[PDB]
């Protein structure tokens, strides 16, 4: 254990830029046919 706002932010921190960015990553994945997909 770190120190929690430390160790928690840091794993805090893991779904912060997964939680954030996957996002882009599944709109990236739907006219990325445009047609009927």
């Amino acid at each position: 254990k770190c120190n929690t706002a430390t160790c928690a932010t840091q794993r805090l921190a893991n779904f912060l830029v997964h939680s954030s960015n996957n996002f882009g990553a599944i709109l990236s994945s739907t006219n990325v046919g445009s047609n009927t997909y």
